[PDB]
């Protein structure tokens, strides 16, 4: 009906991937990489291409219908928005963080200057604690301003953790966010599940492959609890043996593997897929 | 038998596809970058590496077996010669162009100074329509010729049509010719066609993905005809249901993909492939 | 005496450009491109690498003595800082913009919704004009905002002014300021003075070509107020004509040579320099 | 149980495959490119990055359990080490070479100066013939050596041959040695042997391709002699046709492909896969 | 006045560098690398971008007062223009050659079939000699006309020689043409005057060095022999030496530099220019 | 006379500065990259391109004339060779090193395994200090000999000092040797000083910048301290002062014009260089 209103990253670490993910779910590309939006008159969707702060802000308002930012980035706005789907790139952690030496707590946090990109966020963890303490706004390269004498700890972004090692620092406490790209909606129905569907579609073809086995009667109860598939793994014959079909997680695929090699699988084969309608 | 002798563009836009497409299809490729020949012994096959224009020409007269360039390169050079296989690249539109402003029909260009640089293509479509006017032959760059002051209305190439707003310029009428990269013929048969099919088996690769599905035998009508495949699909059985194979384009897959989802077909799944002997 | 503590851009478009002059002045490079601090222990100064709006900041504070930030940052920060130098990259034009169509003046701007990343620059520039109007403040890319449908009118960052032609925009009234790259000091003497120096003998290097030319006596006058120098032109002798040196700007450098051509000047050559210490 | 030692090479030519290898196989990559060591907590094996003429040494000696390098360099080595498994990259074949215009043969080494980087490669390829001649070392670049006047031919790598015919030399004989990227062992097993099919399970994913077709019954014979397989052909029915699936080597799969076509197949369609556990 | 007319090759080996030489002579550069036209308003000069081919052709019509092309492609070109300045890039070599074996010489060409992309050049060459031969137009590419066994022998742009080498055919007679990139002009006096010192000035500060040293007046005259200048060598005092400093070809430098320190001066230095107006 | 043979190296780290002075000193270049000699028959001499190890053997030996490589291989090399000229590229710092936590000293080195790539430089180092140990060669990546339990500590090249520090280790004692490109000769004399003098003018214009400045005759005695020059520093009047001109190293030169500025010094200017014959 009307024609949708999504909103990308414009530019940094977000952005190129995002718009991969909008290519490869069959969307209109940017007919030239200046351009802050686009229209598909195909598919009925008008692209905003913004800085990532922003994207949540008016999701949240009601101005976009979907947007794609950072977890961390939405749980520090207290936009009224609900996390429609993970999309498996932009990942970090997000950690308090203080100079090497002490042994670090959550309690030592108390009273302390705290420096972050993201207050509220932090502000909301410390309640949650009961600890006060003085947090400070930075707009980024947190990770500095204790050697520039202006916090005693922080809480940051931290992807490898270079940064804090380099710098002297040790993370501790449990993460305060786990962050990913997200695909945000408020918190023309039939249109916004389609999209959401393409969009899942190709996240499923980045972070599944496809697995094929032959594997004994015997062991079938072990193998299904080693591959459950993200649908109902396909099962037939052929006197004894069986031959499976799942799809597994890439990340843990080599693992998998070994596994059913060490119950008596046969014949394993690993291979790509593009898109998933499950 | 006799060994064959195949031309395929040496610089620009055609032919870093082209020499992929020939090593794909598993023909020797260069041994330096800087020569203009080179000799398959194992598959008998002789390249050469020319421009574009002259690969029509030597084609037409009987010196090459085979080239590839463009759609619109032949249909301007009048050369004896068949377009054998479309390549899926190097893709365009021919476009009558003029500046914006009037409202513009193919009825304007009588007595326009037409400037172009595929003079012969445009004589042609002008003596279709009844239309004579004075046509200008370009090297190229031809959308400037207009703010130059040497013609008043364009024929050219055209992709995106940046290159035309950026100028102040409409397209205008339907295209003259849709060009893609195209292997041509002259208008030893066994290899001939043997070398065919090895390239078309590359090109398809590179369009169609496979789409494996479970359908309903109430939707399987709807389904074959959103799905009719490059081959007959594959369909066997599983109570009431089916399951199905179907080569798809690349272009629409995710379009496709949503219509067999709105007919009932469920665990839908595209996957890439890398060749085809069909 | 004390270190000096000097902030400049961690990243982005200042960044390369500052750590470059800073190079130049034989200050002591990063040694891992993902560090945010150096001590340069020869010449007695600590670097910090921050976040443009940060910078601005923490000069205002006191706790750095010196940062390079944009102007039109500065402009906006509200901070106690005076702008001891200015640096010769990262120029921009912050301007009104709006629809194209209507005739646009600064007393249209009234009751309006203004989009900008400079909300207080803005505050400030409206009560000079006496007018009201609600300022939205973004945190970039605030050129899509009119078609995003949050306002009616911008103040943004201008640079080559495509991305405002590319979204149908066009700039009016005069710039609210011109901003390019800036050492900031907050509004140890003799080692302040002796950066500043540095950097200062760095950007003249840049910035100013050497003339050497033979001028008439007879034209003498008309000589010197075409180049001026940086410092008081060298004149020395040789019957009636002179032989003159002066640093002049590299912006203007063709047009000042054609000048002195016309009013009899031989032999002129520019050359570069390195650095001054005037 | 013990955590298993395995070394790559740091730098060069056999570097960014071998750790493209080893990410693919799910072992934790360096965190730092300048890191010399990486270990797998996970996987329970630790990695050094070496020299690729100390890998052979270190794993004859004990010091490492596994490594990766050149056969070539192994067969110059003497180390107590058994080649594990081949890699496929970093192909090469070790020639002797003079120049070009005398027909050379092996017998015509006799008495010379034979420059290598490859000397007990080469003293014991000698002893094999019962040829007296005196071997010069060197540390690369040997094919300048008889330019040079420092040997009368040589025993150098060759890849293309670019270099040989560049510089007027013909290589002649049969290769002293065949190489390729090898995972060694010296002359914890479980672990051991995980390892090993691991990293065979990506090579098998890098060199073959999977093949189904439609084969009739008629000339399933020779179609098995076509496609043996890396395991068992799967094969079965559909009238008097059968379907068959191989997995194929890369390198020949257009003319296998074509031979069966010429025996009726039908159908034929070959596609990637990422990993193998047979 | 009126506002000259300048075209610049759009793409290709000749863009870069003339689009390089207009920047430093400070007219306006181009907005978008998309454009093939720019106003200049500030110098009263209008840009556009054409193929090389196209350019000579329109300088010779009028149409433009100003052209920047390759001397080969003028010489080809038969247009009413004359070469105003020499831009010293883009050189080459235009030669006869043929297959190796044979001694050649211009004689041999007789009744031959030669291939090339100039023929107007090569027919006008051809008559000159008095010698009667087929010329044959091709559109480049042309060293490989010979193995494609459509000539005998070609006229060819030569570069390094490489790719006549690499396919076994060797260049006799004197070169027809020696080429470089030219500024024409066809066969408003000021301004045109002007921007040819503008552009003049450019290229002598890309091809000559300043040097200045000390020489005895003991060798004066043989120093002048050995440093004659772009203009009159500055000489002056200092008991029985002499100070110098001349303009000198930087291709040279080395040279010359030894010859004078072979004739006992001293304290010889080299420096860079930019610009002159001599 | 004869023609001179020069040895640069092939590849790595001391090819591309080597092969830029060779080209800037007027030394005809290579034809194709993958070229390892090449004639230069004007300046009469013929250029080899080798491993750095094997260019001090052959200068040792005769077979060549110059060569180009590190100190630190020549250190290590023993061959009967004098250096000529030091480069000013590729300089590290030769250095023993160990484990981080004990205070380590040359007197700890007693009796310990040592690792290297330098074993003829560490052991002439250790009968020096009159210690005995075990000096244990490695081809390379030595900084991780001791990680891996080869070693107890280590002599390794340093540069920036990271990979040191990345694997725990700390420099100890006054470095063996400090390293950086030099151009070698065999410990036609005319030809090869020619040679000589052309190298270092250029590596004198990579090195130093000219420096002119007004200065007091109150103040001259200090200046000349500060400015002694490469050459005697002109020195010409003009009331009290004096106007300077002095080549200064490049590295130290804004320390230089601090100092200057310091003691009353006007109108300083740097400026580049090219070439000297001093
Ligand atoms: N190592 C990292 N450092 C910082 N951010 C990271 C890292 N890894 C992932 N991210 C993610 O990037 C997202 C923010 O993207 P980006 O840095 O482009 O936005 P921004 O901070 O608003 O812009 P800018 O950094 O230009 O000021 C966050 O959701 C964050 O979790
Ligand atoms: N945007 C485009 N502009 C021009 N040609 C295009 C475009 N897109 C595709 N092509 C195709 O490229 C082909 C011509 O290739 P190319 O430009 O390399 O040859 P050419 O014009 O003879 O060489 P040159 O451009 O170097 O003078 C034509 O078939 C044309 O349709
Ligand atoms: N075309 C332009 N667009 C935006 N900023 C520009 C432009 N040209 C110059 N600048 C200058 O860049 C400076 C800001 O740098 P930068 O964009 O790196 O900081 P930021 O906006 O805080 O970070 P980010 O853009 O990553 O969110 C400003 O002073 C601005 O005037
Ligand atoms: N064209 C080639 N030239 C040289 N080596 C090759 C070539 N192709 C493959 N190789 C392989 O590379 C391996 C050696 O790698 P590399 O050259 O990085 O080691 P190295 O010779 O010890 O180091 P360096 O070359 O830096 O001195 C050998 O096994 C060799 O067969
Ligand atoms: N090695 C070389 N090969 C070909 N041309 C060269 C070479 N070196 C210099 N040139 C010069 O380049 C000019 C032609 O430029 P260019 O090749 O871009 O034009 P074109 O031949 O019309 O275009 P295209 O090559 O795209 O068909 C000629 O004046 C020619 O002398
Ligand atoms: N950080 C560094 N690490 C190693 N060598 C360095 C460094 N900095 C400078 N060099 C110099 O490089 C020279 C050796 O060059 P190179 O490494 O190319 O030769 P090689 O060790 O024989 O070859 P390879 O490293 O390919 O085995 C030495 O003189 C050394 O001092
Ligand atoms: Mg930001
Ligand atoms: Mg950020
Ligand atoms: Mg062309
Ligand atoms: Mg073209
Ligand atoms: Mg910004
Ligand atoms: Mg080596
Ligand atoms: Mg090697
Ligand atoms: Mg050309
Ligand atoms: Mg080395």
């Amino acid at each position: 009906g009307a024609m949708l209103r999504v909103a990308v990253p414009n530019k940094g670490a977000l952005s190129e991937p995002a718009t991969e993910i909008l290519a490869e779910a069959g969307y209109r590309r940017r007919t030239d990489s200046k351009d802050l939006t686009v229209i598909d008159p195909v598919n009925n969707v008008e692209f905003f291409f913004l800085r990532p702060k922003d994207i949540a802000i008016y999701v949240g308002s009601g101005e976009l219908d979907f947007g794609i930012t950072g977890r961390d980035l939405v749980c520090d706005s207290g936009a009224q928005v609900r996390e429609r789907l993970a999309l498996g790139f932009g990942s970090s952690s997000f950690r308090y963080a203080a100079p090497a030496g002490r042994n670090w707590t959550t309690a030592d946090l108390a009273g302390m200057r705290i420096a972050t990109a993201y207050p509220n966020l932090v502000r909301k963890d410390l309640a949650t604690k009961g600890i006060e303490a003085t947090v400070i706004r930075l707009d980024g390269a947190v990770e500095i301003s204790v050697q520039l004498g202006v916090a005693d700890a922080i809480a940051d972004v931290v992807g490898s953790g270079r940064t804090l090692s380099q710098h002297d620092l040790v993370a501790f406490g449990e993460p305060l966010c786990d962050s990913e790209a997200v695909l945000i909606e408020r918190a023309q129905t039939e249109a916004r599940d389609q999209l959401v569907a393409r969009v899942q579609g190709v996240v499923f073809g980045q972070q599944y492959l496809m697995l094929d086995y032959d594997c004994p009667r015997s062991a079938l109860k072990k193998a299904t609890a080693i591959t459950p598939g993200l649908e109902s793994p396909t099962i037939a014959p052929d006197p004894d043996w069986v031959a499976i079909r799942a799809l597994v997680p890439r990340r843990d695929v080599n693992g998998i593997m070994d596994e059913l090699a060490a119950i008596g699988a046969k014949a394993i084969l690993a291979s790509d897929i593009r898109f998933c309608r499950f």
